[PDB]
């Protein structure tokens, strides 16, 4: 079976670089592209990368790439790949759904069906079985994906399963977990600094900051597809999980608070915090952000406030942003990080940003406004 893998971590536009940095911290060279970061590794790499990456979406094996303008070229291309190095006899290997962009092969159901038929044939042939009798599929799942871009096909295996943002703590339009993590990793927060989310919604920022502060692995309370693969060493998975549990630091004292003026959200956030066992670590309450005051210095504030041109009328959004500036103005020593689609945020907030980074929250373009705190001399 396959020992060296070509791998991709998929990531939302604007945070590929955060995924790159995370991979480098795991000891991995990588190539950052649009929506994806390429790397290589062994099976232990697959485990560690699923377990540890806070900002990526999925980890996938690239089985192979080839040109395909006709369905016969597609069939032969897929047939030619070394499925025998990945798929044991009797395993399930569903394909897809498929994707095609700017390609003569445009019918996604047909791409999906042809791909499945070619793999079946390759395995029937490799396992010396008659090619006219269906293979048994009682085994573990290997999820197959195929994608066509300008008549170039790419065939992958999903090692992850449910997307990585599903850490397992979400009980209830939350920002995605891996995105909130990416924004924390782009911030200048460190465990010894107070952290506040003044528009906390379902508690995502607070919870991701806690896990980072205690060095709890993103995937600590969840499973991954590759773990069910028969040829993956039980002893390896156990060792990788053990090392991770050991690297955690449940002792660190953190100061993490979040609040929201909607009681329904606070109720959701408390349940979510409790789901990861952080109920005594994250401080959550119902409060208007306009009432926030602190005498603590050198904190980090991170907020994903109501966006403009959506649920809230312009006049109210502008007032909200005006009041945020008024409220946060006295936090001279704190860094502040604000995510919104409002390109006039700065004027409304009343302060010019020290840095801006363009991100995507789903399909929606949003900018991260970064305001750095200053120590008083
Ligand atoms: N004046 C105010 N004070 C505190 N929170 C407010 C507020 N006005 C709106 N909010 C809250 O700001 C949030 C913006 S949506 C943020 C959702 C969050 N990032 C998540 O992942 O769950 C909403 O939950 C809304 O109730």
């Amino acid at each position: 079976m396959k020992k060296t893998f070509n791998l991709v971590a998929t990531a939302a536009a604007g945070i590929e670089a955060v995924v790159g940095k995370e991979l480098r911290n795991l000891g991995l060279d990588c190539q950052v592209e649009n929506g994806r970061v390429l790397f290589k590794g062994n099976i232990e790499t697959i485990a560690k990368s699923n377990l540890w990456l806070r900002s990526a979406d999925r980890i996938k094996i690239v089985v192979g790439e080839f040109p395909a303008r006709t369905f016969e070229e597609l069939f032969q291309g897929v047939y030619a790949l070394d499925w025998e190095n990945y798929l044991p006899l009797g395993c399930q290997f569903p394909v897809a759904k498929a994707k095609s962009v700017k390609s003569k092969l445009h019918n996604e159901p047909s791409i999906q069906g042809i791909t499945k038929k070619a793999i079946v044939k390759k395995l029937q042939h490799y396992f010396h079985r008659p090619d006219s009798v269906p293979l048994p599929e009682n085994g573990p799942e290997f999820k197959i994906e195929i994608s066509l871009l300008k008549d170039q096909a790419r065939v992958m295996i999903d090692t992850t399963g449910p997307s990585l943002f599903k850490r397992g703590y979400r009980t209830e339009a939350p920002i995605k977990e891996n995105m909130a993590a990416a924004i924390i990793l782009l911030s200048n927060w460190f465990p010894d600094k107070p952290f506040v989310d003044p528009t906390c919604g379902s508690g995502t920022f607070c919870i991701e900051a806690a896990m980072i502060g205690m060095n709890i692995a993103p995937g600590f309370n969840r499973d991954f597809a590759f773990e069910e693969w028969p040829w993956v060493d039980e002893a390896l998975v156990t060792r990788v999980r053990n090392e991770a549990d050991e690297q955690a630091d449940y002792d660190i004292q953190l100061d993490i608070s979040g609040f929201d003026f909607d009681g329904r959200m606070v109720e959701i956030a408390r349940k979510n915090a409790r789901e990861v066992g952080l109920e005594d670590v994250v401080k959550l309450k119902q409060m208007r952000l306009q009432d926030f005051k602190t005498n603590k210095i050198n904190g980090v504030l991170i907020s994903n406030p109501p966006y403009g041109e959506r649920l809230l009328d312009d006049k109210a959004v502008d007032i909200l942003y005006n009041e945020m500036g008024e409220t946060f103005a006295p936090l001279k020593t704190w860094s502040q990080f604000i995510l919104t689609n409002d390109t006039d945020f700065e004027q409304k907030f009343g302060r010019k940003a020290d840095k801006k980074r363009k991100l995507y929250n789903g399909s929606l373009k949003v900018d991260l406004y970064q305001f750095y705190g200053q120590r008083v001399k």
